[PDB]
């Protein structure tokens, strides 16, 4: 026997399944955010570390690893080398391959991610490209902190009286735990770096979305539309006409309503897909140590 | 005879001078950062009584204060226990209120204060008002800071093939000193969350502008007009078809036009500060003990 641990390390979770060689599952475990630009690489690892323990219930013989935050020679340098500890054998991709190979069990295609951050993954085939995704002062159009940013801009904006109060106002201060201006400026002196904190305040816009607040819809339709603009993009650039649609922002009705008619209109198919990406990081790890995907999907 | 000491505590450094009741200059000095927030507490009180200590070089009778950093009433319940015995009397305010006063006299009025940050300061003779400048991420629409954002993301846009490279394109690329997409990424995630680096970008956004860069133009723009219309909101609300335009973001040509275009079509006129801020904090001193500003 053998263990095989796919692990999804993201900004807010990370997210790990474990089976056998036989696409017998075994087990799964979550922990906290595996991008080490929001957490910094002692506790990335150490989560994702702890989500594979939890997962395999033990040690792991293979462990393959899609995660956020590899965007440049330098992050696959300075994370490499630690996650290759965990087990004897680990196989390590950006989040983007395993989200799409856990649909198109590595053929072409073109996949767009929207959770703590975002980015439009593709491949050729050939090769791999990508727009988008590098962290979120840079990028991250459409992202669960991008509409995070959004919300709590705006709630200051009716705080000051700038504009008038909406429903999201209160959805928001509750989830940061705010009461007024004054809480908001410390929470802010504290609160400010923390990624997943930020972005965990889309659900908030969600919800006032649902309920009936064109301002929080606003926030998701541009920020849906901003992606999808590069989704369209990528979508042509490599020559196909569908895309699959992955991440927490897509939980969002609104959201991912704004993202397909937007889609539609470009001529774009869109598919929320069938697989988790963890599944996409076990089936990398078939391929490395021969074990039959059939059995698995 | 009394001795007068106005003092501007920003979070760069800290400028105090002194005059007696009758206008009459004494002295002055200059000293590290007050505000709190960028140096500890401990450091920002003892520049500012630095400062002070100098510019009438001795005991003060009344120190007006201008402090950047007192953004919360826990800010002020920090700074103002120690701050309050530097003088026997001692009056303090926002930066922005004597930024404000130095150009009004103390009178009813209006002042944008655009640099690393933004914010919109207002007296109205009895209250005084203030929008925005609440930081980096929740605020500060049209700050240095704001522009160096956007031009941020619109290069990592035209990197990805999103858009056509314009003159921005190098110009904030030789400005943080970046050559690639790879260095452009370990930057940003190691100027992440520190402002400063990121406000000096809108300079290159400023010499892309009038290089032509109409790409450029408009994040000036966009900029500009987010900040002037909470300044026609706050002119409107305190009652003055005026403002006074204060900041390193005035200092580009093509935003304070922009600036300026946007308040003129919304019936507001305006103009640039002519008076330093310490000069403002004699002036709200004078106030509170009676002084003649205009001896002044
Ligand atoms: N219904 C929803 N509407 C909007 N945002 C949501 C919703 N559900 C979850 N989210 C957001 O999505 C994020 C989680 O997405 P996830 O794909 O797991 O991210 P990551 O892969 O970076 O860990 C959180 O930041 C959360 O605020
Ligand atoms: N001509 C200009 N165009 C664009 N930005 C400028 C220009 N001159 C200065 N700046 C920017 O404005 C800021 C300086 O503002 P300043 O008023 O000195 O504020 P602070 O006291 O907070 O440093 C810097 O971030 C700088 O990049
Ligand atoms: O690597 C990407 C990261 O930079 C972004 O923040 O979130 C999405 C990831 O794919
Ligand atoms: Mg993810």
């Amino acid at each position: 026997m053998m263990i095989i641990v796919g692990v999804d390390a993201g900004g807010t979770k990370t997210k790990a399944v474990a089976y056998d060689c036989e696409g017998n599952f075994i087990g799964e475990g979550s922990s906290g955010p595996g991008n080490y630009h929001n957490v910094g690489l002692t506790r990335a690892i150490e989560n994702i570390k702890e989500a594979v323990k939890i997962a395999a219930k033990g040690e792991a013989d293979v462990v393959g690893m899609g995660v956020a935050g590899l965007d440049s020679k330098f992050d696959w340098e300075n994370f490499t080398p630690l996650a290759s500890l965990i087990a004897p054998k680990v196989i390590i991709q950006h989040d983007g391959v395993i989200a799409l190979f856990a649909e198109t069990l590595g053929e072409p295609g073109v996949v767009v991610i929207a959770g703590t951050g975002s980015v439009v993954e593709g491949y050729n085939g050939k090769e791999f490209l990508r727009v988008g995704g590098r962290g979120w002062l840079l990028s991250d159009d459409g992202s669960a902190y991008w509409v995070g940013r959004k919300a709590l801009r705006k709630v200051l904006k009716m705080m000051d009286g700038l504009e008038n109060k909406t429903i999201l106002y209160n959805k928001v201060l509750k989830t940061i735990n705010v009461k007024d201006l004054d809480e908001l400026v410390m929470w802010s002196y504290t609160s400010s770096c923390q990624i997943d904190l930020v972005a965990s305040i889309a659900k908030a816009v969600d919800e006032a979305a649902n309920e009936g607040d064109t301002v929080a819809m606003d926030i998701l339709k541009q920020g849906a539309e901003l992606l999808a603009s590069q989704a369209v993009y990528l979508a042509r650039k490599i020559g196909t006409n569908k895309v699959y649609l992955k991440g927490g922002m897509f939980r969002s009705n609104i959201y991912h309503k704004f993202f397909t008619l937007y889609l539609e209109k470009e001529g774009i198919i869109s598919d929320l897909g069938k697989r988790s990406p963890e599944i996409g990081a076990v089936i990398l790890a078939y391929k490395e140590v021969g074990c039959d995907i059939k059995k698995l999907i």
